[PDB]
């Protein structure tokens, strides 16, 4: 027991197992119904964990997930050890998918105030993982959900930990560490090391994402060449339709010396004024 109270009793979950509705390195993602405290049954996402010694450890981060909370944050509603022996992960389910597919799809007409938006409630969300001293260390639109009632929610983290889209990242040889290479702030691409400022270059990128609705930073710089582009100053560019001071903000998440960027806190108060002003 002590994790007690994130089981989920199996008779009380469904898995559509034919319903894959995503796929990590480290399993599927399925269609579910839960049915609550309440009675109620709730749409679910189920993660089905493939890959004994290790089991313990699965409960262990069930319950430390279970004490995260927050608007913006990813919350687990319980795990469920089968017969089957596959330990289940189950979250609520987000009707929009993942922030990044969701913006580039053409048929969706999100305005410029909707996607400051967006920023601004991962800027929350992030604001708290900062507070519980908590580095993402992956934080990118790829990685942020958004549900039914337009609500982004920072994911990719806890029992939610993935790589969902082999394609951006490096997997280092020797530590096994993905790198998002891309969105990694210049001091991580030299020493893989992993911060809240390091976080917050990664944010930048994000905003920058967003007001560009979903286009692959640095398209003609290749992976390699990443290192001394950022080391000759050079970054990223204003978007057309990405207002003036919101690039101010960007550049200041991109500044060399990871003490002079900005902190999370800061970052939802300067995007908050800009969010409601114009
Ligand atoms: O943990 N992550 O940050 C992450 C990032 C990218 C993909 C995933 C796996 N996909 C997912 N992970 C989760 C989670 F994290 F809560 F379990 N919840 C999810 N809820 C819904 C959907 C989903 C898939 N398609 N759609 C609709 C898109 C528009 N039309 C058709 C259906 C929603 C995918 C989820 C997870």
């Amino acid at each position: 027991q002590a994790v007690q109270h994130v089981v989920i009793g199996p008779s009380s979950l469904i898995v559509h197992f034919n319903e894959v509705i995503g796929r990590g390195h480290f399993g599927c993602v399925y269609h579910g119904t839960l049915l609550d405290n309440d009675g109620k049954k709730i749409h679910c996402a189920v993660k089905s964990l493939n890959r004994i010694g290790e089991v313990s450890q699965f409960l262990t981060e069930g319950i430390i997930m279970k004490d995260f909370s927050h608007p913006n944050v990813l919350s687990l509603l319980g795990i469920c050890l089968r017969s089957e022996g596959s330990p289940l992960v189950v979250l609520p389910y987000m009707k929009h998918g993942d922030l990044r597919n969701f913006i580039r799809n053409e048929t969706h007409n999100p305005t410029v105030k909707d996607l400051i938006g967006f920023g601004l409630q991962v800027a929350k969300g992030m604001k708290y993982l900062a507070s519980k001293k908590f580095v993402h260390r992956d934080l990118a639109a790829r990685n942020c959900m958004l549900d039914e009632k337009f609500t982004v929610k920072v994911a990719d983290f806890g029992l939610a930990r993935d790589m969902y889209d082999k394609e951006y990242y490096s997997v280092h040889n020797k530590t096994g560490a993905k790198l998002p290479v891309k969105w990694m702030a210049l001091e991580s691409l030299q020493t893989q090391k992993f911060t809240t400022k390091s976080d917050v270059w990664s944010f930048g990128v994000l905003l920058w994402e967003l007001m560009t609705r979903g286009a692959p930073p640095y398209p003609d710089v290749n992976t390699f060449d990443i290192t001394v582009y950022l080391l000759q100053g050079r970054r990223l560019l204003q978007p057309e339709y990405c207002p003036d001071p919101l690039y101010e903000v960007m550049l200041k998440c991109w500044h060399p010396k990871a003490e002079m960027r900005p902190s999370f806190s800061e970052l939802v108060s300067r995007i908050s004024a800009i969010f409601s002003t114009f």
